[PDB]
């Protein structure tokens, strides 16, 4: 495969003499005993001697030239594996390769050995990690800054059916990436109490806990730039016994990240792991500022850009350290406060949304809490001169939330500290404007924008998908890789007969490698002629993973009723995590496992229809099933899924959409032409005006004879005989409680699949159709996004040359 690179005789000989120095001298362990572990570690120190002398190079190059910094901040950074990913952006995967070959050992087992780096959710995580590549790759001086959670999201392992939590120790055998750095550790505060002088205010008696950082390289696309990811480590301060195991206390709030998705849960440990990266991540802003060319220029020198509410205690921190520490007046920092923070809101859903009860606040961080309620007051000031007598606006503009527990809004303290905030795909963005944040877009129209995310066709196309970037290139080039629009030029190829047999022999491939990973690692056998039907992502109510469940039953049901009428054969694919307090997401997931059960053992559909639950849905596997995807599932309810991202490396990957007009699906369908696309269901006012008028899921019931069908089979035991009423909870939730309208969209849904299964049977025009999705995937690259936040938000300009 050309675009993996060169593989040179010298660099070859180098590696292999560095593979087994390593071996020798860092893991001390000698060829007789070494196992694949052993040479998985023994390629990955060798491979990450290469990043260190750009790494350095480029944070000496900043220092040097000074340009204006950009800090993301970050409660989740989701990387996924580091070794590949180093090769593709160093231009070292055949080198590496042929280096191994000639060693004895296969590369990609090798690969196999490396823990995801799981600290990350989902969609925000990984966004978070596409936007560092990308940032890297479009050479911009950007800091990711984070916390070194120990535990990231949990192993999911199903047992009977259901999901178990399982801690994901993912640095058992050590991480050789990132460099720990102990020298630069620095204090964060807790507690204490305030008090007013006569040099004004000063926070008083608190709790240190030391933040200690580790540094882990971002490389850019064959640029020679190696950005830096900061993830920030608790240590407590520098009887007797007692006291020492006692220090495991403040040593917590780096212990485990929260796995919940589109959810907040107001713990005060979560809001202790929100201070503490904020307050560390500042310091080392000032210092680098205070060393560089004097707070009048530092709008001019630093970003920081909120990835969502997480991090927005940086906004009152900054008033802290510019007034408290620096001794500016309140006017003046809070203008180079403004100037200087961009927030961006991924979610819209009200539960998501991040509300402090105040009394946490004012016993954790009380003088956070006094600059909040002064920036509230100023605020609502000039909310009351631009509406005069506008008392109700004030209400809903103020950053404090009235009930029995006043709470604070960290979104509109967000809003109100920062010069831009920004939505995450075209719909998401207006119906911010036009509802949520209404009275904030008449208050600052041009405060808010528009930021359509991305996903980096390194690691989602490149490092995934070997074969379809070799085909690719063999048409256009290489130049794509870092400039996805030209994936246009491959709509010269929708009648070109080689390209029309490569695109599915290259699909066809990964459907292959993908089924004998199933059977490899969990011995699960599937039907590689079939149409691969696949939805992952978290399980949860408004991402319907249930109305797929409707459409499963409704497959099986008919064939039952007419078993020698033919029908496309599928493998429905369904994978993700439950938070573990989530239940209806956990019923959800032993329902899916309980379709199986009676779909995957019935004689009559054998393997015309096999539904299974793909366990522990991660990055890594995101990786392996989505290249190997023929139909790709985006099914949310119309105006609750704010962009997506996995439909993005679907798209990218060669497969087909089915979904609803939500998020980024409706970019994508623009883009690709919706004669391209297979978009069913309500609008988002459609919803609307099932809201208004109120939604009875009776009606539908009542209606839709095969739905009836469904719903009785639930509730009779049909899917659960030893345990009739296993389901009860998900039918009352159904036929009673259904904020994401499920019956709604079931006919439009089950319609619209047929349409699929018919294109299928014509396997020509489903390639052709695929490959118009793959030629306008371009936009939603992440390189576009970060450009636009570069140029749009942050104020600086991307560039694409190389470092020396
Ligand atoms: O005072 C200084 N003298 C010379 N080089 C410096 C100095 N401070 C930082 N640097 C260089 O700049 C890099 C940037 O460090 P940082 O941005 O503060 O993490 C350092 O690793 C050094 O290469
Ligand atoms: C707190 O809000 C979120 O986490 N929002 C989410 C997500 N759950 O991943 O963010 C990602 C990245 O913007 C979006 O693609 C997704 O639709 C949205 O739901
Ligand atoms: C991209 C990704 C997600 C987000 O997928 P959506 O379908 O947009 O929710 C979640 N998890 C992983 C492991 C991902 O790679």
């Amino acid at each position: 495969i050309s675009v993996r690179g060169l593989a040179g005789v010298e660099n070859v000989t180098e590696l292999k003499k560095n593979f087994n120095r390593h071996l020798h001298f860092t893991l001390v362990k000698d060829r007789n005993v070494a196992t694949p572990r052993d040479y998985y570690f023994a390629l990955a120190h060798t491979v990450r001697d290469h990043l260190v002398g750009r790494w350095i190079r480029t944070q000496q190059h900043y220092y040097e030239k000074d340009p204006k910094r950009i800090y993301y901040l970050s409660l989740e950074f989701y990387m996924g594996r580091t070794l590949q990913n180093t090769m593709v952006n160093l231009a070292l995967e055949n080198a590496c390769d042929e280096a191994t070959y000639q060693l004895g050992l296969d590369m990609e087992e090798l690969e196999e050995i490396e823990e995801d780096a799981g600290l990350g959710n989902g969609g925000l995580g990984r966004l978070a990690a596409c936007f560092l590549d990308s940032m890297a790759t479009l050479g911009l001086a950007a800091y990711g800054y984070g916390i070194r959670y120990e535990f990231g999201i949990f192993n999911q392992k199903i047992c009977g059916g259901w999901q178990m939590e399982e801690a994901d120790d993912w640095l058992r055998y050590g991480n050789p990436w990132e460099k720990a750095r102990p020298e630069f550790t620095l204090p964060v505060h807790f507690y204490g109490r305030v008090e007013h002088t006569s040099q004004g205010a000063k926070w008083v008696d608190t709790q240190v806990v030391l933040a200690m950082p580790y540094d882990t390289p971002v490389p850019g696309y064959r640029n020679n730039v190696v950005n830096t990811m900061r993830l920030w480590s608790a240590k407590a301060p520098n009887g007797y016994i007692q006291a020492v195991l006692d220090r495991n206390l403040a040593e917590n709030i780096s212990r485990v990240l929260y796995p919940n998705d589109n959810f907040f849960e107001g713990k005060e440990l979560r809001l202790k792991q929100e201070y503490f990266v904020v307050a560390a991540t500042l310091q080392d802003i000032i210092r680098r500022f205070k060393s560089s060319k004097n707070f009048d220029a530092f709008p001019d020198k630093v970003a920081i850009q909120l990835n969502d509410t997480h991090p927005s205690l940086a906004i009152p921190e900054l008033m802290r350290v510019l007034v408290d520490l620096e001794r500016l007046d309140w006017d003046k920092a809070w203008e180079v406060t403004v100037k200087t923070c961009a927030y961006t809101n991924h979610t819209v859903i009200p539960e998501a949304l991040e509300r402090w009860p105040v009394h946490l606040l004012e016993t954790l961080l009380p003088r956070h809490l006094q600059i909040i309620y002064e920036i509230n007051q100023r605020f609502l000031n000039r909310v009351a001169a631009a509406f005069p007598g506008d008392v109700d606006r004030l209400r809903r503009m103020s950053l404090v939330e009235e009930g029995a527990v006043k709470r604070i809004n960290m979104a509109h303290l967000c809003i109100a500290g920062s010069h831009a905030v920004n939505g995450v795909a075209r719909i998401h963005s207006e119906i911010l404007k036009k509802t949520i944040f209404k009275d904030f877009y008449e208050l600052e129209p041009h405060k808010f924008q528009n930021k359509t995310n991305g996903i980096t066709p390194r690691r989602w196309l490149v490092l995934c998908n070997p074969g379809l970037a070799e085909i690719i290139a063999e048409r256009i080039g290489e130049e794509y890789i870092s400039d996805l629009d030209q994936l246009r030029k491959l709509l010269s190829y929708v009648d070109d007969e080689a390209f029309i047999r490569d695109v599915a022999k290259v699909k066809q491939e990964n459907k292959l490698k993908f089924a004998a990973y199933l059977e490899r690692e969990y011995k699960v056998h599937i039907n590689p002629n079939s149409l691969f039907d696949v939805q992952v992502k978290r399980i949860h109510e408004y991402k319907r993973q249930l109305l797929n469940c409707l459409h499963v039953i409704t497959l099986y049901n008919r064939i039952k009723k007419e078993p020698n009428k033919f029908v496309v054969p599928r493998t429905v694919m369904i994978g993700g995590k439950a938070a573990p307090g989530y239940h209806m997401a956990k019923m959800i997931i032993k329902l899916i496992t309980a379709i199986g059960d009676v779909v995957n053992h019935d004689p009559v559909v054998g393997d015309r229809l096999r539904v299974i639950f793909l366990e522990n849905y991660r990055v890594s596997l995101a990786e392996k099933v989505i290249p190997a995807a023929d139909l790709s599932e985006q099914i949310s309810t119309a105006g609750t899924e704010a962009s997506g991202t996995g439909n993005m490396k679907f798209m990218l990957n060669g497969a087909l959409t089915i979904g609803t007009m939500d998020g980024a699906n409706v970019e994508m369908a623009e883009e690709a032409g919706e004669e391209n696309f297979f978009i069913f269901g309500m609008r988002v006012e459609d919803v609307d005006r099932l809201d208004q008028r109120g939604y009875n899921a009776q009606e539908y019931y009542d209606r839709i004879p095969e739905l009836r069908q469904i719903i009785e089979q639930l509730s009779s035991g049909f899917f659960s005989p030893k345990q009739p009423d296993l389901f009860k909870d998900i039918v009352n939730m159904l036929m009673h409680h259904d904020r994401f309208k499920v019956f709604a969209d079931y006919e439009e849904y089950v319609k619209c699949q047929e349409r699929v299964s018919a294109l299928y049977k014509n396997p020509r025009e489903w390639t052709r159709m695929v490959i118009r999705n793959i030629a306008t995937s371009g936009k939603f690259s992440s390189d576009r996004t970060i450009a636009q936040y570069a140029r749009e938000i942050w104020g600086v300009e991307p560039s694409r040359q190389r470092l020396p």
